[PDB]
């Protein structure tokens, strides 16, 4: 009788590797049962999908170390109607650099920057996904996610993307204990 | 049954950032069955966050940033809930010497310290006066005086207060009032 | 006496348009400092070439640079870049609201322009009571107060000192600067 | 006359892999001629050591995404008597951190933003170090420094910012362009 918890993940690209980090991400989330998942490509998606979105990953490539111009541009320009109406949305971001530390990490930070404008709660993940790989600020790779901690940082952002949907909008309440006290959040 | 637990947790160089914290304090406790805590970083307990569902956190601005004795707290007292204390909402509020001069970016660092912790982190959209706001969190230059300020500090609290209470404590009917109230917007 | 000082601007309403050409007038109070004033839409890589440094305005937009700013950073700099590092640079930005992100905005300009290998900077300076320009000269608006204008030309006369003193290479100023009791109003 | 390059480096760390990347970026700093170089944990640094330099190097272990309290305390503390006197100083952050994807470039975006609180000039370094290994803004690593990559990005910091002292400074001009079209700064 509740409804499934939707996820939006929308991502620019410039070569790929923000799409192939944006399809984990959508299978992380798709792996909680019950939730729902859009994929856009920013040039496909729509102020509707923010709309029907409980909870948002926003991927774009480093580019000079912030968000893509398309990504602002969609913000700035589609979603610029909607601002100061779609407050307490659920936000994470993630993003695909050059190079580790060429500035993915500072990226995220313009994403989430962006995000919080329009009153979203957002967040990153404490889980150490691999003994020396996590996600702090959302998921960050240089280049493709190729390794298994970069395939699975993906991953988890989605996943904690749907469980912070499922606890905060669909009311799972029980859900926080077990995921605060899991083992496997730390390789 | 309605209920909700906040921590004003602030610090402060000459008081400012105490008399802004006991405005963010008063705006949670506006919302009818929202127990508040406000503490000084001194007498702040691990088992204060513990108990709060979310928390409003302030600092003096002191070179763009948190000040150190608020670092600390999370580094070392703090530092050990880290990992299993994720999903409490938090937000951020800061007094600086001038306008241009950081309390912003001071707000930005209390941000980036709260999302080490899995915490979920919002800005206010609400615009309090007619070029007035909070989007990263309260800010002031010096004491809150004006009723713009005072407000921002107020609304701040609220918000931190509605957002426990729609996500928390389950009030789903909350949420779209807040979207659509008129008064959000001076 | 030498100096080449380019200020870029986007703007959509005019008000940064208003602060560009403040920060423009302070970069030429400097004796010998030639100064070129270019919106986005006009700026050229040339001009960057020909810049020692560049003060790089826009619109607070969701609590960044403007997309158009942006393109054109991507796009024209673009194939520049790895090779145009130490140039001297700076940001500005009006906004809606004061607590609207006005210095976050200025932070992702800064973000940008350190990408490119700049040496980047704020002002120190107290050019009202409580007013000052830590990450860039910011206001809500236009520039209408004696504080706001000034805030823009202090901005334009650092980066003039600054290229003065490192590229031109007169050292004494420095000192002169570094001391100076006009900086700090009051 | 005869002046010269006077760099420091100014560093915490709480298990020493920050004093590794320190280390490095003092030799970074040596190795261009005519570059002296103090070397000094924060609790050793003293005023004095600020105003005698030129250029700094400022490094923090990554703590919750931020400056080291300590190093925090030593900004406030002990240089805040000079604030407003001592701009036009040129100064970069490094910091090792837990995990990539941890917060180490924005631990370094936060030790710029107290840099430039002080009215420094600030930088980062494009450079490409390995392939897939830069230092945008500023010198990052998960843990010690060990790889050939992550030990020339402590070295490069330490070697630019010497550079720019030398260039900006000591007005030694001549070394821009040759840096500006230098191919060995991308591997």
């Amino acid at each position: 009788s509740n409804a499934m918890g939707k996820v939006l993940v929308i991502y620019d690209t410039r070569t790929g590797n923000t799409k192939k980090m944006a399809e984990l991400v959508a299978e992380g989330a798709r792996s909680l049962e019950g939730t729902e998942v859009r994929l856009k490509h920013v040039d496909e998606a729509t102020k509707e999908d923010v709309l029907w979105a409980d909870g948002l990953a926003v991927g774009s490539p480093t580019n000079m170390g912030l968000v893509s111009w398309k990504m602002k541009r969609f913000f700035d320009d589609v979603l610029g109607d909607l601002w100061g109406e779609i407050d307490g949305k659920i936000a994470c971001a993630f993003s695909s650099s050059g190079g580790w530390g060429g500035g993915n990490e500072v990226a995220c930070m313009s994403i989430l920057t962006m995000l919080m404008n329009f009153g979203f709660l957002v967040f990153g993940v404490t889980d150490y996904v691999g003994k020396k790989f996590t996600l702090h600020y959302g998921a960050v790779v240089a280049g493709e996610p190729r390794s298994e901690e970069e395939k699975e940082a993906c991953r988890r952002l989605g996943r904690r993307l749907a469980e912070w949907v499922a606890i905060f909008v669909d009311g799972r309440k029980e859900l926080l204990e077990k995921i605060r006290k899991d083992p496997a959040r730390f390789v």
